[PDB]
């Protein structure tokens, strides 16, 4: 997150690192077994950490459990990023409190100028590279979808949004990465891709959780 402000322990508590070794992705966790994240976030060995703020101290309050699958998108386009939503399933059920608890799915699309918190452990620099330990929080307006086309012609999808600041300086980035967006207590979005991070007249581009709902709930339904 560039440009944003240290959250504060567990108050993000739907925010998850997924890690291989390291750090390596946000999610976003839906029920005590399932987490939505992006599908760009794909690999194996994955281990979920649950009730993280410095992502390099034991501080506490985390949960380490390790996935037992990970569902891509029947639809995702790694050329593209077109369907960028991937559901990962915990080994065994998350222990939910008030620092490690699930976020809401939407019962209808955001609209553009909705104010959303993203939030994640990736670089805040939009130049340089820096990696935060602590939870780094941003928040931002959905943009128009026009002006998401604008800023990127012949990239936008229907299940695509911007969000974020055509001025630049305040962006998620790189290690951002499937995490969330959350706007009225419901997860909007998912940190997908940008050019750069931060850069004017280049907003992040979220994918666009709304459409995937149906999907979410028969796959969790069934696995
Ligand atoms: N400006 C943004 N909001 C932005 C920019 C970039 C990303 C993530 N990129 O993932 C890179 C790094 C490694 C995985 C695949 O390739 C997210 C948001
Ligand atoms: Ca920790």
């Amino acid at each position: 997150i560039v440009g944003g402000y240290t959250c504060g322990a567990n108050t993000v508590p739907y925010q998850v690192s997924l890690n291989s070794g390291y750090h390596f992705c946000g999610g976003s966790l839906i029920n005590s077994q399932w987490v939505v994240s992006a599908a760009h976030c794909y690999k194996s060995g994955i281990q979920v950490r649950l009730g993280e703020d410095n992502i390099n101290v034991v501080e506490g309050n985390e949960q380490f459990i390790s996935a037992s699958k990970s569902i891509v998108h029947p639809s995702y386009n790694s050329n593209t990023l077109n369907n960028d939503i991937m559901l990962i399933k915990l080994k065994s059920a998350a222990s939910l409190n008030s620092r490690v608890a699930s976020i809401s799915l939407p019962t209808s699309c955001a609209s553009a100028g909705t104010q959303c918190l993203i939030s994640g452990w990736g670089n805040t620099k939009s130049s340089g590279t820096s990696y935060p330990d602590v939870l780094k929080c941003l928040k931002a307006p959905i943009l128009s979808d026009s002006s998401c086309k604008s800023a990127y012609p012949g990239q936008i999808t229907s299940n695509m949004f911007c969000a974020g600041y055509l001025e630049g300086g305040k962006d998620s980035c790189q290690g951002d990465s499937g995490g969330p967006v959350v706007c009225s207590g419901k997860l909007q979005g998912i940190v997908s891709w940008g050019s750069g991070c931060a850069q004017k007249n280049k907003p992040g581009v979220y994918t666009k959780v709304c459409n995937y709902v149906s999907w979410i709930k028969q796959t969790i339904a069934s696995n």
